[PDB]
């Protein structure tokens, strides 16, 4: 400081490197905050049920876009942030139990709004489930619906059963490629987790409650 001269440079090129560094953050903000977030909120609002392969391209996309980041998928060798690295990953796998976990939000809120079938529409490979019309007679003499109750309840969870196998073997962020990049145990996780296990109890009741 004292011919006036270097600390204005100095100062300038510490400038330039934070420029450079916000930059580089706007882009992950660009990159990261709003498309996924988007695909996020889609895969929630998403009726497996009913509604009158998409998303997961989106998934994988974001997945290879993310990865034009110049992110460490390793870790730096010369830094060797093998410990740095995982933390950006835990994190990833918090927002992929927020996609799963939107799936699942989605799974539960119909197992437990099934009793109104005739308020939701249904998608096309669901023609015959919605506001399910049933035979009644005298079977032996017995009134009865024609169609088993019972069976009818066994088309609920094969339109049930169809839907959670499509949904557990995705190809989501983690699943990429036939689950290569990482397993799909977290949906048999949800499918022995209580919004399926113990709501299949609330939803035989409320069906034994109708037979009642």
């Amino acid at each position: 400081t004292w011919t006036s001269m270097n600390i204005e440079s100095y100062l300038y090129y510490v400038h330039q490197g934070l420029k450079k560094l916000e930059q580089l953050i706007i882009n992950v903000n660009d990159i990261i905050e709003n498309r996924i977030e988007n695909n996020l909120k889609t895969v929630s609002k998403v009726v497996l049920v009913h509604l009158p392969n998409v998303e997961v391209e989106r998934a994988v996309d974001d997945l290879l876009q993310t990865i034009m980041l110049y992110p460490l998928d390793p870790h730096v060798d010369p830094v060797l942030p093998e410990e740095t690295k995982r933390i950006k990953r835990y994190y990833f796998w918090y927002f992929y139990q927020a996609l799963l976990n939107s799936t699942q939000n989605s799974l539960n809120a119909m197992k437990y709004r099934v009793c109104g079938k005739k308020i939701p529409g249904a998608n096309t490979l669901q023609n015959l489930k919605p506001f399910f019309q049933v035979e009644v007679q005298l079977n032996g003499d017995k009134v009865t619906l024609n169609p088993s109750l019972q069976e009818i309840q066994k088309s609920i969870n094969r339109a049930a059963t169809a839907v959670l196998r499509c949904s557990k073997h995705l190809y989501n962020w983690d699943q990429q490629n036939k689950d290569s990049t990482d397993k799909a145990t977290f949906y048999d996780m949800i499918a022995c987790d209580k919004e399926i296990v113990k709501v299949i109890l609330l939803l035989t009741g409320s069906i034994q409650g109708t037979k009642n």
